[PDB]
C-alpha cells in the first residue's frame, strides 16, 4: 500500500503511491503472475465519467470548485438522456496525454504532454476519414523532424457504428504467400494483405510495399484508400562501413503510427485513434528485420560479414545483430528523419520515472516490454524494479474488426 | 481450471494444470504485477501438512501412492513431530526433494539437467572446519578438472533458528573488492562489504583484482570461522579473444566453478540454511554482468577505447559492439581451456525443449521471464517470444537474509 521500487546499479529507491488509484485488472494473482502474457448500460458510465472529471478539475487546481461541479451535473443529465455524452475539447487533450502517460508498455513517455491531438469527432464517412488521416500523416511526419500526434475519430454508441482503422499501422508493407513456399516482404501482415486483394487491391506483389488503408465509417463496411506516396517518407538502409549493406534492398518508413488500439476516457470507447511518434532503432533493427516470423534477415548477413556460422557459439547472430542496428540508426541520421536510440530512450525513460515518482507519486511500466530486445542490461532500465498497473484514460487493445465485424 | 501459454514466434500453444499445485504468494496481485521486483523457528501445527504433502509427492513419483511404506513413513513422521517438533529425512527424500527445489527454480535456464544433481548428504556435520572439509570435497568433485558436474552439498537443517548452518559467502568462490579512499574500487565491487567482513575476521588480504575471498564458515549457530580454499581447487580461466591478441592484455580471469551458497532450500517443511550447490556458466553471467554491469567491473570503455570505436555518441552503438567481443572472448577462453561452459543461444534452446517436454509430462513448468531471458541478444533467443507463468512449487530455493544481519555474536 505502500510499494518501493530499487534500482540495483544506483542504490535509488522510490515510493509508489500512484497505484492504488489502479483501477482495472493486470491478469495475475497472488498464486500466478502473468507479466510475460502479451493479451491478459447508463450505471456503469456515471462513475467512470465522475472518476475521470474528478482527476481533470483536480489537474487544473479547481477541484471541487463551481466550474467543476457543474460539470459533473452537465454530464449526468447527458447520461442520463442519451445513454452517452460528449467531451469537451479541453477533457479530450487531457485523456488523450494521459492515455499516453499511463500506456505501462511505452518507454517514450517522457514526451507524454507534448502530443498534438486532432479531434476528427465531426468525421461521418470512411472519405472523411482518410483526409483526417492523410493530415495526420504529413503534420507528424513534418519532413522528417516527426512529432508527436494523434487523430480521434468519434466514440462508440451502440456498438454496431463503430469507426475503426483496420490496419494495425496506418504505413506497414504488405505479405503474400508465394507458390515457393516462403513469404515475400512481411510475413506480419499475409492476413491483412490478403483481405486488402478480397476488397479489390491491385497488389504490387514486392517485397515493401506500402498497404492501402482500409477505413470503416459509422459501422459501415470498410473501404480501400492509397495514401499519397509523396506523404509516406520512406529510408533506404546502409551501413557507414559496410559498403555492401545497400545490396541487400532494405528500406523502413519513418512514421510509426499505432491504428488498432482503442482510447478508453472517462467510461467513453474511441475505438478508431491512430497515433504516431518517432521510432526507437531496436524496432526496426531487431524485431522488424531480424525476428524469425519478420524479414528474419540475419542469415543473410552474417553471411556477408564473412562470420563463422559453424556453431551458436561464434556469437555470429550476435554480431551481425548489432551491425544491423547501427545500419538503421545511420541511415535515419544522415536522412535527418527523426530516431532515437535504445540507450538514449532508456536513459531518458529512467528521468521520466523520477519525475513522475516525485509529481504524480508513481509511474506504471511493465519491464519486460520497456527493457529493449537487444543490450538489456547495459541499458539502465534492466537494473531497475517497475510495477506495473492500469490506469485510466488509457489505451487498450482491441479484437481485429475482420474477426467481429457483420459484412 | 487450465491456462494457456502461446509462443509468439511458433504459434505453439501451451496448457498449464502444473499451477493448481501451486503453494506460496507471487508478490502480485489483480491490481498489481511485481514480476520485477528482485524480492517478491517453525512451529509443531503447521508442519505435519507440508511434511504430508511433500510425502505424498515423493511416494507418487515412486509409484508407491498409498502403499503400506507410504502410510508407515506418514505415520512415523507424524510420531516423530510430536515426540520431538521436526523430523529427519531419509537420503532417498532428501535426494529427490533437492532434485526437485531445482525442477522448480523458476528463474534458472539450465533446469534440462534438472535429474543429473549429485547431492551429497552433510548432515552428520558439526563444526565449521567440517563445513570446510565437506566443501572443499564438493568443489573438487563438481570442477573435475573442467569437465564441470552439478552438485549440491546438505548441511543440518534449521532446528530453533539459534543453531543454524550458515556459508556467510554468497557462492563459494568469488573474488574480492576493495573500495579505496579515492572513491574507486579494486577488484569485483559486489563483494566489497562481505570483503570488509574477511579482512575484519582476520583474512590476509593480497589485495589484487582477482583474489578468491575466503570462506566464512558457521555451524550449529556458532561465530563463523575463516578458510582459504586450496588453490590448487580453485579452477581458473585466463580470458582472450580468438582475433584480438591485445585481450589478454586487459588482464582478465574469471573462476570456473558457480555456486551458489546463500539460499535456503526446503524440502517438506523443513529448512536448510546451508545447501550450497553449483552447475557450469552460461557465458552470459561473466560476459555481459560480471564484467560488462557498471557496478562490476565496468570493462566496457577500456574495450571500446581498444577497439577504436566512435565513443562520441551513443548512437555508434560501440557499448553493443564492445560487449560482445568481450562475450565471444569468455567463451573462446573456456573452450580452449576445456572447461564447461554454455552460451546463451545454446542454453536458451534446450531450455525451451525442457519446457516443453514439462508441460507434457507434468503439466507445466514455471518460468521467471525477466530472468530467463539472457541480458544480451533477448530476442534472437527463442525464449524472448516464449509466455512464461511464473508461480512457486515446493520444494525450493529461497532467499535468505545475510547473516551479518541477523547473527547474534557469541564473542
Ligand atoms: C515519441 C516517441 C515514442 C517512442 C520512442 C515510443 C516508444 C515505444 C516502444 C519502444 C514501445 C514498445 C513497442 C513495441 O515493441 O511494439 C512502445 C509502446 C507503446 N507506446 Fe510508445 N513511443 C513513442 C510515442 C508514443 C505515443 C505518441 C503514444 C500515444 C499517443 C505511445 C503509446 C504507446 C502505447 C499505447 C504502446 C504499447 C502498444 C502495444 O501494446 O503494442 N507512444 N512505445
Ligand atoms: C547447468 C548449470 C546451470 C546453468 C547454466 C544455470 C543457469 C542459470 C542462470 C543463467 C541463472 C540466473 C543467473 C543470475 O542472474 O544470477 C540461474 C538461476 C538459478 N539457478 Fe541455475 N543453472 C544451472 C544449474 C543449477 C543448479 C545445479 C541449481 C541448484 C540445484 C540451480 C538453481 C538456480 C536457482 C535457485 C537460480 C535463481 C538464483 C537467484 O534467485 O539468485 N541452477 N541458473
Ligand atoms: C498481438 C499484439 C498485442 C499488442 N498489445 N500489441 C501488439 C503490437 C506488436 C508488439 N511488438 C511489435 C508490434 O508493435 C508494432 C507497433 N510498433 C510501433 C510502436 F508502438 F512501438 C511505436 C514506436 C515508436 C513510436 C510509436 F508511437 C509507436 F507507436 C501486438
Ligand atoms: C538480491 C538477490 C536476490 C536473488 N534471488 N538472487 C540474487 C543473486 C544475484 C542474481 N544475479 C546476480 C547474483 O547472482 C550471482 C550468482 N549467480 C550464479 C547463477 F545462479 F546464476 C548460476 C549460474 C550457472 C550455474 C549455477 F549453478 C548458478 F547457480 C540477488
Ligand atoms: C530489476 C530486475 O528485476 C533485476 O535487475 C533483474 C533483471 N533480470 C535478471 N536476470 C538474471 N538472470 N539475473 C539478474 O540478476 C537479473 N536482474
Ligand atoms: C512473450 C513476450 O511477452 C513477448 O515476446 C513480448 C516480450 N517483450 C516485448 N517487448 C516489446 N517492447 N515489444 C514486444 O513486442 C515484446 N514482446
Ligand atoms: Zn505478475
Amino acid at each position: 500500500r505502500f510499494l518501493k521500487v530499487k534500482n540495483w546499479e544506483t542504490d535509488v529507491v522510490l515510493t509508489d503511491t500512484l497505484h492504488l488509484k489502479s483501477t482495472l485488472e493486470t491478469g495475475c494473482t497472488e498464486h500466478i503472475c502473468m507479466g510475460s502474457i502479451m493479451l491478459p448500460t447508463k450505471d456503469q458510465l456515471f462513475p467512470l465519467a465522475k472518476e475521470f472529471l474528478d482527476q481533470y478539475y483536480s489537474s487544473i487546481k479547481r477541484f471541487g470548485s463551481k466550474a467543476h461541479m457543474d460539470r459533473l451535473e452537465e454530464v449526468n443529465k447527458e447520461i442520463e438522456s442519451t445513454s452517452t455524452y460528449q467531451l469537451k475539447d479541453t477533457e479530450l487533450i487531457y485523456g488523450a496525454k494521459h492515455a499516453w502517460r499511463n500506456a505501462s508498455r511505452c518507454v517514450g513517455r517522457i514526451q507524454w504532454s507534448k502530443l498534438q491531438v486532432f479531434d476528427a469527432r465531426d468525421c461521418t464517412t470512411a472519405h472523411g476519414m482518410f483526409n483526417y488521416i492523410c493530415n495526420h500523416v504529413k503534420y507528424a511526419t513534418n519532413k522528417g523532424n516527426l512529432r508527436s500526434a494523434i487523430t480521434i475519430f468519434p466514440q462508440r454508441t451502440d456498438g454496431k457504428h463503430d469507426f475503426r482503422v483496420w490496419n494495425s499501422q496506418l504505413i506497414r508493407y504488405a505479405g503474400y504467400k508465394q507458390p515457393d513456399g516462403s513469404t515475400l516482404g512481411d510475413p506480419a501482415n499475409v492476413q491483412f494483405t490478403e483481405i486488402c486483394i478480397q476488397q479489390g487491391w491491385k497488389a504490387p506483389r514486392g517485397r515493401f510495399d506500402v498497404l492501402p488503408l482500409l477505413l470503416q465509417a459509422n459501422g459501415n463496411d470498410p473501404e480501400l484508400f492509397q495514401i499519397p506516396p509523396e506523404l509516406v517518407l520512406e529510408v533506404p538502409i546502409r551501413h557507414p562501413k559496410f559498403d555492401w549493406f545497400k545490396d541487400l534492398g532494405l528500406k523502413w518508413y519513418g512514421l510509426p503510427a499505432v491504428s488498432n488500439m482503442l482510447l478508453e476516457i472517462g467510461g467513453l470507447e474511441f475505438s478508431a485513434c491512430p497515433f504516431s511518434g518517432w521510432y526507437m532503432g531496436t524496432e526496426i533493427g531487431v524485431r522488424d528485420y531480424c525476428d524469425n516470423s519478420r524479414y528474419n534477415i540475419l542469415e543473410e548477413v552474417a553471411k556477408k560479414m564473412d562470420l563463422d556460422m559453424r556453431k551458436t557459439s561464434s556469437l555470429w547472430k550476435d554480431q551481425a545483430l548489432v551491425e544491423i542496428n547501427i545500419a538503421v540508426l545511420y541511415s535515419f541520421q544522415s536522412d535527418k528523419v527523426t530516431i532515437v536510440d535504445h540507450h538514449s530512450a532508456t536513459e531518458s525513460f529512467i528521468k521520466h520515472m523520477e519525475n513522475e515518482y516525485r509529481c504524480r507519486g508513481g509511474c506504471p511500466a511493465d519491464w519486460v516490454w520497456i527493457v529493449p530486445p537487444m543490450s538489456g542490461s547495459i541499458t539502465p532500465v534492466f537494473h531497475q524494479e517497475m510495477l506495473n498497473y492500469r490506469l485510466t484514460p488509457s489505451f487498450e487493445y482491441q479484437p481485429d474488426p475482420w474477426n467481429t465485424h457483420v459484412w
